[PDB]
């Protein structure tokens, strides 16, 4: 908390009294719609707690990309006041569009979303010190009214680091490896499938059952023949159990922009 005050540039320093809280939008603590320095803003307020908050702010205050949620400031005074402030995106979450409002989108709109998400993630992964989002899902892809998207919520994000295996169980071999930026590409891939089908992955199963089936029984969602080839390719590679075999986001971007040229 003291080291963070020094490193975090002083213009990101906010006092709780400068934030006006209006409505709850998500409910770890709570996220409010509100107002701060004449901006409409979303505010994440909190309930190891400190370290977590400190990581998050350090991650956020580095970010500047039009497909990544824009950081406004945080409150540091004390742990009772800990809060993060970002821009507010009026068009909502991708999850809401697809599954609550059940809005039907055409292929161009879908790909635009997929590309902007991929562009935000390419940015995160190619910083001098790369960042893993680690919680990428349709709840954290938010939408401008014009249809473009940004990646939000770095609550689980981390900076990337820089026995005898022949008899090890698969889960133990995987516990020992340590995850990379590629964990994000797998998440992305489910997100991309979610966008095209309009369905929550394994909707009929609970989160933990879905995770189990994907990790142990090796199941992935059904890829219908109606899914275009370049895309099902990204899907198939993107959710490979072997992380090393998932594409880099720069490529994901390259293929989807290529699809927009034919949409
Ligand atoms: C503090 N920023 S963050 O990136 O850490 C973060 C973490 C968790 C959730 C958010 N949510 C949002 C939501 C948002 N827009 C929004 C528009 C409409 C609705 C409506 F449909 F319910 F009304 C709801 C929301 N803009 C920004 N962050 C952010």
């Amino acid at each position: 908390i003291l080291l963070l005050r020094a490193g975090l540039p002083s213009h990101f320093h906010l006092q709780l009294s400068e934030i006006e809280f209006h409505e709850i939008i998500g409910s770890f603590g709570k996220v409010y719609k509100g107002r701060c320095r004449n901006k409409i803003v979303a505010i994440k307020r909190y309930r190891s707690d400190v370290d977590m908050f400190c990581r998050e702010v350090s991650i956020l205050c580095q970010l500047n990309h039009p497909c990544v949620i824009q950081f406004v400031g945080a409150c540091l005074n004390d742990p009772s006041q800990f809060a993060i402030v970002t821009q507010y995106i009026s068009g909502g979450s991708l999850f809401s569009l697809l599954h609550e409002q059940k809005r039907i989108l055409d292929l161009q709109s879908k790909l635009i979303i997929a590309v902007d998400v991929a562009k935000g993630m390419e940015y995160l992964h190619n910083l001098t010190q790369p960042i893993i989002h680690r919680d990428l899902n349709s709840h954290n892809i938010l939408l401008y009214e014009d249809g473009h998207a940004v990646v939000a919520d770095f609550g689980e994000s981390r900076f990337l680091q820089s026995g005898n295996l022949r008899w090890m169980a698969p889960e133990v071999f995987t516990q020992c490896t340590r995850y990379t930026i590629k964990a994000d590409v797998f998440s992305y891939a489910l997100c991309l499938w979610e966008i095209l089908t309009g369905e929550i992955p394994f909707a009929h199963l609970k989160p933990a059952a879905a995770a189990a089936d994907m990790a142990y029984h090796h199941i992935r969602p059904p890829i219908g023949y109606s899914i275009p080839k370049p895309i099902s390719s990204l899907l198939i590679r993107g959710w490979n159990a072997c992380p090393e075999g998932r594409p880099e986001f720069s490529e994901v971007v390259m293929k989807l922009e290529e699809c927009l040229c034919n949409i």
